[PDB]
């Protein structure tokens, strides 16, 4: 008794554990995670940059960072509004990093931007455009979360 | 090695847990689910009263109710559609009742409703403008469920 | 006690299982499952047949068939672009069959069509207005898959 039930409940759990990699795959599909590409994705809510940051923490994935072009615009058509980019200024001002580490590869800055206008801008909002804007860290953006390819 | 092995699955089946959880978490933020707000969804299907009730009941959530002007917006933009709310005053016509339990605290009532119109109306629909209008629960609305927050 | 903890293990994984079936039910029913109704999904990629029917048989559903109109606008509603169906005369030219088996019964071909256009065309895509013409299998067309009722 005793031996066999331990050995199938391991034989359960490996198929449990087959079965929910299977119930991801499938959910990323529906997510629109297209074949070895990174995925984004939205709730559409508005919020802090600490917010966002712990948000997609939970969710085990990281606030969006484009690295080209094309995730740039993969990116700015999941939000459809400005939206937080996991890069910020906040540890040297003047000087943009990716929140998972290191300088930038890639950016698309908007015109005479990043200028931490004003009272102070250390985090970063894709806007409607594409484009790049530093802006408060305080203030309300689109939370996108990003998932690996 | 029995003490061993039983240990050794008992963390897996936490780590499991864990995952699934996440998976239920991830999937709510894709549907659009709101940090601290409970979370509507909708298959888009018209159906009876009895039958949204069934439905939402078989997923372990509750047919959609409107606490307040921002959840009654939130299952408005969901449900796009005329949808059935867990609203009924079956018991003292008059007497709107959540089908969770309570008296009726917030209400967004079209003018010249409730009029428990023709044979009778004891349902509640949300409808144009995220107004309500009572209808018979023999109709058929969209079913809009609800999951905590 | 060994077989406390065992009986706690058994109760804990039958738990998950009920669980992950729950979240498999929400998921279809956020993705548009109706009841009684099989369900469609896409990730709106782009891809020749054969990736089509890997992907899906991945994820244990297949490249989605119309079995009469009904099935026919949803899966046209789903894709919004040309998409495979689950639908090929690769195996008797001239005789289309069900990638699951079976020879096809409702159509909705446009017309002139089929017509095996040039050096062949065995597969078929559900295109405008929802109706059907055979092409190339190593074309590509949006990737759509359903899954049982
Ligand atoms: O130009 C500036 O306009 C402000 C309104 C604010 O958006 C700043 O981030 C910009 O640099
Ligand atoms: O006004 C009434 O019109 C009927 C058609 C039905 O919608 C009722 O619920 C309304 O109160
Ligand atoms: O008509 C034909 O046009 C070709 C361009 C190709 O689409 C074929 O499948 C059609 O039958
Ligand atoms: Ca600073
Ligand atoms: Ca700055
Ligand atoms: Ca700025
Ligand atoms: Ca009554
Ligand atoms: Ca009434
Ligand atoms: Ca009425
Ligand atoms: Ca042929
Ligand atoms: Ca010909
Ligand atoms: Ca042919
Ligand atoms: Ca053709
Ligand atoms: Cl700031
Ligand atoms: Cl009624
Ligand atoms: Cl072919």
């Amino acid at each position: 008794a005793i031996e066999v039930k331990l050995a199938n409940m391991e034989a359960e759990i490996n198929t449990l554990k087959s079965k929910l990699e299977l119930t991801n795959k499938l959910h990323a599909f529906s997510m629109g995670k297209k074949s070895g590409k990174k995925f984004f994705v939205t709730n559409h809510e508005r919020m802090p940059f600490s917010k966002v940051k712990a948000l997609c923490s939970e969710l085990r994935g990281t606030v969006a960072i484009p690295r080209n072009a094309e995730e740039n615009k993969a990116i700015q058509e999941v939000a459809k509004t400005s939206a937080f980019l996991g890069i910020t200024d906040e540890v040297t001002e003047g000087q943009f990093m990716y929140v998972t580490g290191g300088r930038l590869t890639y950016s698309n800055w908007k015109k005479d931007e990043p200028n931490d206008h004003g009272s102070g801008e250390d985090c970063v909002t894709i806007v409607d455009n594409g484009l790049w804007n530093d802006i408060s860290c305080q203030a309300s953006h689109t939370a996108v979360c990003e998932f690996p390819a």
